[PDB]
């Protein structure tokens, strides 16, 4: 009878995110645009000081990023 799964927090995708991208340069800003309290995913880019935005998803094991042009 099975009602103990525990998964991650706003905290820990957004840690994850964060302690990934301080080991490849600095940030201006991190914040998340859509937050899963029902999965372990992750997005919002993020925006470098030197002015780099890339576009960021952390989906399970697959760190997808790219360049944010339109």
């Amino acid at each position: 009878g099975d009602d103990r799964k525990l998964m991650k927090t706003q905290e820990e995708l957004t840690e994850i995110v964060r302690d990934h991208f301080s080991d490849m340069g600095e940030i201006a800003t991190l914040y998340v645009q859509v937050y899963e309290s029902s999965l372990e995913s992750l997005v919002g880019g993020v925006i470098f000081e030197d002015g780099r935005h890339y576009t960021f998803v952390y989906e399970n094991e697959d760190l997808v990023y790219e360049e944010e042009v339109l």
